[PDB]
């Protein structure tokens, strides 16, 4: 009934398994080939059959390679995603800069890249650590009609968004010293007051550092909110409606339920 339904029906542990249900292709992107971001590398489901995925672009943070975010790639790939994870044109790219280059990773994706006929342009997101996690609210400050975007440790001097309509998981870490959520996740989630949904989620005890080792809360949430906003996918929203309780690995969650 849902044409971008994809997947069984999910379960917690088909959600912290090292990967889902669909094999995963890659192809690299050299700097030498594009123009707008730095290259990245391209993860996909290898799978036609079940029809097209949607997209997300994400950016590693200041200083960064691609590689500090890399686990990520297969693992929500193989949920039923097409991700391409950028390099920056420098490792020192501001905000700003990052959210316009994961902007152009997008457009390169959809309109000239090797993988185009396997992504649904209409479904895009974009998500990105640190001074990523800024551009990735730049991103969705610029385009309204990204479906979702996940702000991760993000890190942003400019802390209010009106602009961005898009259904917005920010995931803070709760100790955090490089991008403390009190002055960056915090305020840019209490700033949304125009996304359609949003959420924050903090991870007990995490530093700045939490999102270069593979982390299951982490991608729990991330992939079930990719699943409900990118694809429409209601089955998804079990796990952010009612929010989870704030025990164990999670310090605090905010949300907007009903979705």
């Amino acid at each position: 009934a849902n044409p971008y339904q994809r997947g069984p029906d999910p379960t917690e542990s088909l959600l912290r398994a090292a990967r889902g249900p669909f094999a995963v292709s890659e192809q690299s992107v050299s700097r030498l080939s594009v123009s707008g971001f730095g290259g990245g590398r391209i993860y996909y489901p290898t799978t036609t059959s079940q029809g097209t995925f949607g997209a997300i672009a994400i950016s590693p943070g200041f200083t960064a390679s691609w590689s500090s975010l890399a686990w990520l790639g297969p693992r929500l790939a193989s949920h039923g995603f097409v991700v391409i994870g950028i390099e920056t044109n420098t490792r020192l790219d501001q905000p700003d800069s990052r959210g316009r280059q994961l902007l152009a990773a997008l457009d390169y994706l959809t309109q000239r890249s090797s993988v185009r006929n396997r992504v649904d342009a209409s479904r895009l997101a974009v998500a990105g650590h640190s001074m990523g996690g800024g551009g990735t609210l730049e991103a969705a400050k610029s385009r309204t009609s990204l479906k979702a975007a996940i702000p991760i440790a993000p890190w942003n001097l400019d802390k209010t968004w009106p602009e961005v309509r898009t259904p917005t998981l920010i995931i803070g870490g709760e100790l955090d010293s490089i991008a403390p959520v009190a002055t960056h996740s915090i305020p840019f989630y209490n700033s949304l007051t125009n996304a359609r949904e949003k959420a924050y989620l903090e991870l007990n005890n995490a530093s700045h550092f939490f999102p270069q080792f593979s982390n299951d809360t982490m991608a729990k949430f991330m992939i079930s909110w990719m699943k409900r906003f990118i694809d429409d996918d209601t089955r998804y929203d079990q796990f952010l409606c009612p929010p989870p309780r704030a025990i164990g690995d999670i310090s605090d969650y905010r949300d907007t339920c009903p979705h």
